[PDB]
């Protein structure tokens, strides 16, 4: 159960750079690939997968041989620890040896779309709660988000844009709650929108920002428990437009603020005792939801589905080959590739994605190496994942 906000109650930011008021933008990072290995002729599911970015605001479109594809499918969109967004696009496709398949990418951050080709060669648990606030001045009220996770699994969502908004379930076995408590969760997130109403309108003022202007506020707030019931660590941490604001110290009774309007914010509520509510709500109210929630998902919420992998062969210029150790499949998304010479991990040469959805609840990510021809025998590719009775050890099989 997420925390009732108290209003920031910022003070003028004299901004004269990096504060959370008028954000510094970030690019969206892309990755268009497959769900499943992809065969001429066979249904299939290409994704385009966007992190990184911030505004939240994005437009994407999949194109084949150039023409936008109709329906494409978008996940519900989510934001990182780093207060980075991130989306997941889809769409149904049936792949031949020579249509051209893209996602197009427009974004704040960037002067022009950005084109990205498919290209196909071959013990310790958490509560926390991922809130969102963006005002959205000619397209309607500001949008309001309250995002429950459980060991980094979704769990509960609320979004404002709605007739009738209310929480509700993302995890089937979050369906043991009872109908009071998505009233009282629904009820309290309706009266947490209201207070970040109120904030995004101050924190124009105090940033000296255009009402004209689509603004975000974000929050991290939770706790960290461990394996014998005891908090760890406990969360409170709030960010304008992408950018540090202020956040509760891992002693629950200090606040560091980051730019000249959150030092206002952190006097009124050091005056007002906002830690010490704070620490209650951290050692206990969260603590208690956690363990109740823990118990609800128990067995889901510590299942594993080990990667299967497997080396591919692509040429070169001239004497060289491109080795590809592939994991696939795999859950959690915790995992780690790497290609040994003779004993010794290489760094030079590897080349990695970041580890991407398939779409279907489950992992993928792929290293490579660059090669000589003829010694492919020499290298052997290495994957590490918690769902694996042993490391796999495996190598280019002609």
């Amino acid at each position: 159960s997420i925390i009732n906000f108290e209003k920031l109650g910022c003070g003028a930011s004299g901004g004269g750079g990096s504060g959370g008021g008028g954000s510094i933008q970030k690019t969206p990072q892309i990755q268009v690939y497959s769900r499943h290995p992809p065969e001429n002729g066979k249904p299939n599911i290409l994704n385009c997968y966007v992190t990184q970015f911030h505004p939240p605001h994005i437009e994407i479109q999949m194109l084949k041989n150039g023409k936008k594809i109709p329906k494409v499918e978008m996940s519900d969109m989510s934001f990182s620890k780093d207060w980075s967004f991130y989306i997941l696009a889809h769409t149904e496709f049936t792949p031949t040896e020579t249509d051209t398949y893209a996602c197009r990418v427009k974004h704040a951050s960037m002067a022009e779309p950005k084109t990205v080709y498919w290209d196909r060669d071959m013990g310790p648990h958490s509560l926390r709660y991922f809130v969102t606030a963006v005002s959205r001045p000619g397209l309607g009220e500001p949008r309001y988000m309250e995002v429950g996770y459980v060991d980094d699994t979704e769990f509960v969502r609320f979004d404002s844009d709605a007739e009738n908004p209310r929480y509700e379930p993302r995890a089937r076995w979050m369906e043991q709650e009872g109908p009071e408590y998505w009233e009282r969760e629904t009820q309290k997130a309706k009266g947490n929108e209201q207070s970040f109403r109120v904030d995004l309108r101050t924190l124009l003022g105090c940033y000296n920002q255009s009402k004209g202007g689509s603004h975000t506020i974000q929050v991290i707030s939770g706790c960290e428990v461990g394996s014998d019931g005891r908090l760890l660590r406990g969360y409170q941490q709030y960010a304008y437009d992408g950018c540090d604001y202020i956040a509760l110290n891992e002693d629950l009774k200090t606040w560091t603020a980051a730019d000249m309007a959150a030092l206002i914010t952190k006097h009124k509520w050091e005056q007002a005792g906002e830690a010490e509510r704070l620490r209650a709500y951290l050692e206990g109210t969260c603590v208690e939801w956690l363990r109740r929630y823990l118990k609800n998902g128990n067995a889901t919420l510590l299942r594993t589905d080990s990667p299967k992998a497997h080396v591919t062969h692509h040429s070169r210029p001239e004497d060289k080959v491109t080795l590809r150790c592939w994991a696939l499949g795999f859950y959690p998304a915790d995992i780690t590739l790497t290609w040994q010479l003779n004993g010794e991990e290489l760094i030079q040469d590897m080349e990695l994605v970041e580890t991407r959805p398939a779409g279907d609840g489950t992992f993928q990510k792929w290293a490579s190496v660059v090669v000589p021809l003829g010694k492919e025998q020499y290298y052997t590719c290495h994957v590490y994942h918690q769902g694996l009775p042993e490391p796999l050890t495996l190598r280019w099989e002609p």
